[PDB]
């Protein structure tokens, strides 16, 4: 009678008496409930007949055969028969060990009232048929584990680290995996942008059931080096490979595909035929270069694999992905990543990692600037060390003395034992609170570290359905030692405001970032930490520190410069674009030199083309030439010296370039020109020159162009000065010998007069200096006549010529 039902239930019912009230009837019959629950919209009484069997449109008017013979009037009882079907569901409910009356009681209640169960017989539905419904309803391979990695398994134990910001790739996959044709992936990208995370992620949502059905695979990565190693057995060890997966029918996932298909032996006969019988499924790795060479050149390897494009993550993204790392090192290491640590990673790796991609490149700054803390971390404080070894000194003194009975050998020891006993005075207070810092620090380490291995282990616990051991891990092991965690923490903070020493010993900030920038780039410290923001806004001392007398050239050279970096030039155009209009000999090329070693890190990231040799009519397709220069260092000042020779083939290829901001290559491809300079080098007051230019060019070409420089002349002030800084050049080679090099007036002069010419400006000047300078120096260096330490006088003598006066005979 008093009875505890589901909400479902107790509606089911409440729907029968309004039933049985809607046929005028006097009191609840099961026949009421019966028809009640066949109507419910997506009926799970009709759902378990027709899964039993049953004919639901006989049994449906055979329930409503018994609902019309009721006793009819005109509160709402319960019939005898009804009472009896909640007796039953009961019955059930307790069977089950359930603990309230649910819809499925009612349903196996139905077949306990002969009345009820006789319907059911004769639409089909026998009492074996009936309760196997309801209760369904309720509830080794060898050359794999030597020659890949089951990458599922790392999933399923924690093993791996997450992968943040690639859905839409990992999802490409799945749907590429599921065509008809060309079902087989090719992750293609360069080294470190994450084409084996893609396939380490897509494992992660197979063991997370984030998957269709038709990907419930394992995935195994295929060890190719290991498949050589120890040696025509390479073919054997493949096909047993091949045939394990096959059957237990995986994904294999195969990085360096290329060198399986011809760069080192060559199985494209054993892989194609299965490819091809889609026997096997492959996720293949390789570079945009070689998938040319060895997928795209054979048509029946393009005919089963899908080009999959992984491009290198941003600076934005790069730092989401850090984000998303974070936890992992700090764990692994004990330390604590500022998020200004990671900042900083992202955008010096990006700035001086020129020859590496991300995320590579920064993920493995933050773990050697971790693995440096830790080092520290766990390094003896070197107060408590020097403390410690002189003690054992006068300890191992006291030993000697304690047996020698002269009044001096007493007399030492117990100066021995005064020292001995300063200096625990001293050492125990710092030895107590580093045994105490180091040991809290030691203990949320291994704490954090318990608390990851834990949460797998619960995680693979309820994949597998064992209740009781995610129970115990979940509810008593976790919160255990979530709590003991907790309370370290925090007095951890409260030690740390009281020692007040301003000093975050386990924390990875900037500065260590930077540290290991420096080292693996010879940079100092210093120059790293500028903004690029200041970097940019100095960019003309930079060039003033080598080009003497261009200022006007390099300040539009700069603003130009500044239009790009903060974003408001179109970005279908270059970088930047310059025709420099000047004498030469006065820094054309310095002006270029400066600019690669500025705005790409690399003074050698230059493209220089002369254009009389591409004078020719069809040179173009030998530009080519052109394209594979800036797919090969994207980032690159893209010189052309003789402009005026350039036909006009080329000139008009650079007007796609500039207002397009790619060229398309001689094979379809196109090679990207976003990140180069492009500067255009011409011999054709200073408000007259300009207009000399205006007479001569094409109008549709020369306003393309960003900037339109008129260089002028050295100056006889300027010409002292590229000389002054010459003879600096010299005296830096002299100091680590401590000579100094004093040049007169005379001799300044003579350089500066026969050093320039009027049309080939400061060329000349490299040879007067070796020819006229260095070589008698050289001379004088190694005969005696000039020693270390002093002073080498250069002057003029009376015939006319640079001499270095000499301090010493032969
Ligand atoms: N999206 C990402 N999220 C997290 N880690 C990533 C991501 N992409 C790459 N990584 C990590 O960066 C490193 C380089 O990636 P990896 O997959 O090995 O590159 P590739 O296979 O292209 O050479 C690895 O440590 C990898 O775990
Ligand atoms: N204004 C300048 N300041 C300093 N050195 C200069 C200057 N102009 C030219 N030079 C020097 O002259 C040498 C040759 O000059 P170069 O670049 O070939 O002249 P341009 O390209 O303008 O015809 C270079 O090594 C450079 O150091």
């Amino acid at each position: 009678s008093s009875m505890q039902f589901t909400d479902k239930a107790t509606e089911t019912l409440n729907a029968a008496a309004k039933y049985a009230a809607e046929n005028s009837h006097v009191q609840l019959h099961p026949s009421h409930v019966a028809v009640v629950m066949l109507d419910e919209e997506n009926s799970l009484f009709r759902s378990i007949l027709e899964k039993a069997g049953g004919d639901v449109v006989s049994i449906e008017r055979g329930f409503k055969k018994i609902m019309v013979r009721q006793p009819s009037q005109d509160e709402m009882g319960h019939s005898p028969e009804l009472a009896k079907l909640l007796h039953y569901a009961h019955e059930h409910m307790k069977k089950q060990r359930d603990l309230y009356i649910a819809q499925d009681h009612l349903i196996l209640a139905l077949a306990d009232l002969p009345s009820m169960a006789q319907v059911l017989k004769e639409g089909g539905v026998t009492k074996k048929s009936l309760e196997n419904a309801v209760t369904h309803v309720r509830g080794a391979y060898e050359a794999l584990s030597k020659y890949c990695i089951d990458l599922t398994e790392l999933a399923a134990s924690g093993k791996l680290d997450p992968v943040i910001g690639r859905d839409e790739i990992i999802s490409r996959v799945i749907r590429v995996l599921s065509r008809r044709t060309k079902n087989n992936p090719c992750l293609v990208g360069e080294p470190g942008v994450g084409k084996t995370a893609i396939a380490e992620g897509l494992a992660n949502r197979i063991v997370k059931g984030d998957i269709p059905s038709s990907l419930q695979k394992k995935v195994y990565s295929l060890d190719i080096g290991s498949l050589l190693a120890g040696a025509g057995e390479f073919e054997e060890r493949l096909k047993a490979v091949l045939k394990e997966l096959k059957e237990a029918q995986a994904i294999v996932f195969i990085d360096e595909i290329h060198t399986v298909l011809g760069a080192a032996i060559d199985a494209a006969n054993l892989l194609k035929p299965m490819l091809a019988r889609g026997e096997l499924r492959c996720i293949g790795a390789t570079t945009l270069t070689e998938y040319r060479q060895y997928v795209e050149k054979d048509p029946a390897f393009e005919r089963m694999f899908q080009l999959v494009m992984v491009e290198e993550p941003s600076v934005t993204d790069t730092i989401s992905i850090l984000r998303g790392l974070k936890e992992r090192y700090e764990t692994h290491h004990g330390v604590r990543i500022a998020d200004a640590a990671i900042v900083a990673a992202a955008q010096l790796a990006a700035r001086y990692i020129t020859q590496r991609f991300m995320p590579d490149k920064a993920i493995d700054l933050i773990d050697e600037a971790c693995a440096n803390t830790r080092v520290q971390l766990d390094s003896q404080p070197e107060a408590i060390d020097k403390l410690e070894r002189r003690h054992l000194q006068l300890e191992v003194e006291a030993t000697a003395l304690e047996k020698e009975k002269d009044a001096a050998s007493k007399q030492r020891l117990q100066e021995v034992r005064a020292e001995m006993a300063r200096i625990q005075e001293e050492l125990r207070p710092l030895k107590m609170k580093y045994e105490s810092e180091k040991g809290r620090l030691d203990e949320i380490r291994n704490l954090s570290q318990r608390l990851d291995e834990l949460k797998a282990k619960a995680e693979d616990a309820e994949r597998r359905y064992d209740l009781a051991r995610a129970a115990d891990i979940r509810y008593y092991a976790i919160p255990d030692l979530e709590k003991r965690l907790a309370q370290l923490q925090a007095e951890k903070s409260q030690a740390d405001a009281e020692r007040a020493d301003g000093l975050l010993a386990e924390v990875v900030g900037p500065d260590q970032i930077m540290e290991v920038v420096s080292r693996w780039t010879g940079i100092p410290v210093s120059n790293l930490q500028r903004s690029e923001k200041e970097k940019l806004l100095h960019m003309e001392e930079y060039m003033k520190q080598h080009v003497v007398g261009q200022d006007e050239a390099i300040k539009a050279i700069c603003d130009a410069i500044r239009l790009s970096r903060t974003g408001l030039q179109n970005r279908n155009r270059p970088l930047a674009s310059f025709l420099f209009l000047g004498p030469t000999g006065c820094g054309k090329t310095l002006c270029v030199k400066e600019l690669a070693a500025f705005l790409f890190n690399d003074p050698g990231a230059i493209v220089r083309i002369d254009m009389s040799e591409y004078m020719e009519k069809h040179a173009v397709s030998r530009l080519g030439q052109l394209t594979e220069a800036v797919r090969r260092r994207p980032y690159t000042v893209v010189l052309f010296d003789e402009m005026e020779k350039a036909h006009k083939d080329v000139s008009n290829l650079l007007l796609q370039i500039l207002d397009d901001g790619h060229c398309t290559d001689s094979k379809g491809r196109r090679v990207d020109f976003k990140n180069t300079i492009i500067v255009m080098t011409s011999n054709l007051t200073k408000n007259a020159v300009l207009a000399t230019a205006r007479r001569h060019f094409a109008n549709e070409f020369i306003n393309m162009i960003d900037e339109l420089i008129v260089f002028n002349r050295l100056t006889p002030s300027n010409i002292r000065k590229i000389v002054d800084v010459r003879l600096k050049e010299v005296q830096e080679r002299l100091d680590e010998k401590q000579i100094t090099l004093d040049v007169d007036d005379k001799a300044k002069d003579l350089l500066a007069q026969q050093g320039f010419d009027p049309v080939y400006g400061a060329r000349p000047l490299n040879r007067l200096i070796q020819h006229a300078l260095l070589t008698q120096l050289s001379r004088l260096l190694l005969d005696g006549g000039v020693r270390p330490g002093e002073i080498a006088k250069v002057t003029v003598d009376q015939e006319g010529e640079i001499i270095v006066i000499r301090n010493h005979g032969i």
